[PDB]
């Protein structure tokens, strides 16, 4: 297909956090069928940022996720067209991020455009305070409705000296042309970690390992 | 900084169920009568594939009437100005996020608004147009942190009758530090759409707007 | 079936944070006035291990002056009666769930109340016992598939300052189908804590509530 | 040597009591079952003992009628076995994709080689046309629970879903809080439970059924 065994990255993301803006400008590069990409960004207007970086990292593609054969890849099967996700992020203190990315592919490369939205974090909480140091290993649970696909994920980011820091994250997938078929109830594991990051966290490398696979007890 | 009328210039940028529409509007209002009248034009991504009546509280609390009993932190935040940061769940799942950032240059007021709308079910009013309008409210507010809170619940009303509902929160921060904040309080709000064209491209909407205190308050 | 003056007959069963609590009182009200007032006596579980307060809502909106011209759905579901359930989602997390089974035995309302509290913080003023009373309340109440759907924005004041704000929904359910019902309209409340003793086993406590449309109706 | 230190068995009862409401319908439930604390399985059996036949579908019911019934490796704490022979209790909530609420608890004590449940149901503002009033609702999928340690207690979510009758989900996200009734002395840390339950039997009208569920608890597969 379209989808090559290594893809380039171009990300564009426009983001209030609490009232202040920012945007981030980013490439990078991922192997779709191995399910791995990196990505560099660079903070352009508005850093260094007032708030932890960490609730940012998701949203800097699941068309890079390893899917076995017998489940279907609606996002790599969306392309060249491409497709768009909406996400919502709830965190345990009140704090709310609303995020979408329209992502495109020209040549080899994707375009992400991204906007973001973070609203309600209270000044104490980890986020304000840069207290987060990362985000445990994830499992998205997937399922079909209306030609699109949605995704829930009770996740965390670890918190300085242990803990955890809680959200829920709805993600609503959209290919901008019908899908021909759809993958059944499945799920996406996942694990995100920073490689390197200047002290201001203006400048960071990211890697994304994501597998889609049954429920371990699944019956077809 | 605040007059007895003021001109309303602005611009919205948003996103529906992945759908990107733009929508630039202008109007004018008065501060202290607590009113204030705004037409829109859709200019990217029209006719919209939703119900317009979502996007109506995006289009400044700034324009309400207030009494001298309750402090004006939104008033007060001018010239420097104050954004605000919404989020509304419907009854149906679906939500949506929404920023302002105003500012005040002469005697008009700037709106910067971005709107996200996500998860809205295929079936439900706003997607299949079901909505004529919105019932008016009573939101209440109350101080936290040096920023102001304030909550709705709120509802549309729906072509053959009833209502969808919608919980609205909504954080308004000044960008100077206030000297004072207002106490637990309310502000009730009424918006009319006054005219329209068929399509919804383009959109006349008229808002009254008053702040109190509850009716069994005691100082 | 509703009298001027009529008496309450209360029992709460509770769980918060898995500690099991049981409450009985007993009180009267002026359901045309929209006052009453309620004694509790705390009879299993006590001291409760957590602030008072959460439960106040939870000892009737028949207890509502309405005026003529907006529909009361709950006077009118008696004698047969009715039933709320309740949710109460706290700002920290905490959350509430609450019914009301109200029956009507001549001059007396009986309340059989089942109370559910999860996921209180440690640290929050809650299980902290910081929680010093209400503010007064707006609901907000609309008509939908012949039951009655309330919501409010509420806030408990906190000591030392400052609030802690909780979204309650109810639904109210007549017992017997109701040929006419209200439309858009709210109450407003005013819930006082009128005596208590230092480890709050016995608490008085006065609601006053009206019903009416939006000021700009 | 001392009793405390055999009080789970490879075989153990369940005696069960479920009271609750839905939307405003008051019923209780009882049951009794068996489980393999260390192979993750249990089945159970229910009886409508009031309020039946039950004006909503049965399967929500189904997690409401214990995580001591989870195969866990040497290497992931079992704190809720480790809670006995005291016991725990859970409070769960469930909240469904079109405003429909369950709150759950249940107070787990045992006796000999039998659980106790005490489970207290409370189930609102589920839209007279949504598929458990409707009785649309056909079982569960299987599921996967993230459980953290906070505070001393086991705080578990899951995103969960009901398979419908035209095919399918109806969508729930659930959260559990899990405390032993004495204080751990070790807490398990950020790992997950997979779990099956299914519906081995029932007459017409669901007013007596026998359920099974599996359950195991495990790391990230990156982990
Ligand atoms: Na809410
Ligand atoms: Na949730």
């Amino acid at each position: 297909s379209v989808i090559k065994e290594e893809m380039l990255i171009d990300l564009h993301l426009e983001g209030t956090f609490n009232g202040h803006y920012f945007e981030i400008k980013g490439k990078g590069k991922g192997q779709p069928n191995e399910g791995t990409n990196t990505v560099t960004l660079e903070v352009t207007k508005g850093g260094p940022l007032p708030f932890g970086w960490h609730i940012l990292c998701p949203q800097f593609n699941k068309a890079f996720v390893h899917h076995p054969d017998n489940i279907h890849d609606y996002l790599k099967l969306s392309f060249p067209e491409g497709y768009t996700w909406e996400r919502s992020m709830h965190f345990e203190d009140g704090g709310l991020c609303c995020i979408t990315n329209d992502i495109s592919l020209t040549g080899n490369c994707f375009y992400y455009d991204i906007k973001f939205t973070g609203l309600n974090f209270p000044p104490n909480g980890p986020v304000v305070q840069k207290k987060t140091t990362g985000w445990e290993p994830s499992t998205e649970r997937l399922y079909p409705r209306d030609g699109v696909l949605i995704g829930d994920i009770h996740h965390a980011l670890t918190v300085e000296g242990g803990g955890h820091y809680a959200c829920d994250i709805k993600t609503v997938y959209r290919a901008k042309k019908a899908a021909l078929k759809m993958p059944g109830y499945h799920y996406v594991d996942t694990k995100l970690v920073i490689w390197n990051n200047d002290k201001e966290f203006m400048k960071v490398e990211e890697h994304e390992i994501a597998v889609a696979r049954h429920h371990p007890f699944y019956e077809p």
